[PDB]
């Protein structure tokens, strides 16, 4: 679909199995979601964004579907603000920004 | 044009005169500019990401010229570690997500 940005570019996302609500976020180099659980093996690592950096677990090779398009990549949960969907992710479904 | 998102989308921009590299960010909802001496009036803000909360100068009714596509409104300014074009001006150049 072609989305405009008159209100967060905010879709459902399936993941684990469970369906959330994601921002498609062009500035996110990486996907970082809200604390959740998921199975597999996973190793800590940090990440800055606007405020400072925060602790995450980094989950590799991850199913994930956006909006209807099937993704496997990182995904790095933790306390961020909202669930965002970065360039790793969106790259794999064809997004691109036009005007 | 068309931009993909194998790389951070940064794109030329002029305000106050000055020419700037700047990220096409769908995930912010308003600008943000790295510290600079913008005169007129301003009101303080805060806004939140990952890892918290940075204070900003709000300022209204700003020019900015983006890939030559002109617009005007709100720009925040203060300690961001990157120049950062919200919604609130990418709807005004004609922006959109698409895949
Ligand atoms: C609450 C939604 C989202 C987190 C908001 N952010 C925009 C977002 O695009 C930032 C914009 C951003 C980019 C780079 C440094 C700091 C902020 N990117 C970001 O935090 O991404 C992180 C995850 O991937 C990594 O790549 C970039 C940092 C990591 S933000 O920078 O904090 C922001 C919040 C409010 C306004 N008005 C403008 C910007």
């Amino acid at each position: 679909p072609q989305i405009t940005l008159w209100k967060r570019p905010l879709v459902t996302i399936k993941i684990g199995g469970q369906l959330k609500e994601a921002l498609l976020d062009t500035g996110a180099d990486d996907t970082v979601l809200e604390e959740m659980n998921l199975p597999g093996r996973w190793k800590p690592k940090m990440i800055g964004g606007i405020g400072g950096f925060i602790k995450v677990r980094q989950y590799d090779q991850i199913l994930i579907e956006i909006c209807g398009h099937k993704a496997i990549g990182t995904v790095l949960v933790g306390p961020t603000p909202v669930n965002i969907i970065g360039r790793n992710l969106l790259t794999q479904i064809g997004c691109t920004l036009n005007f």
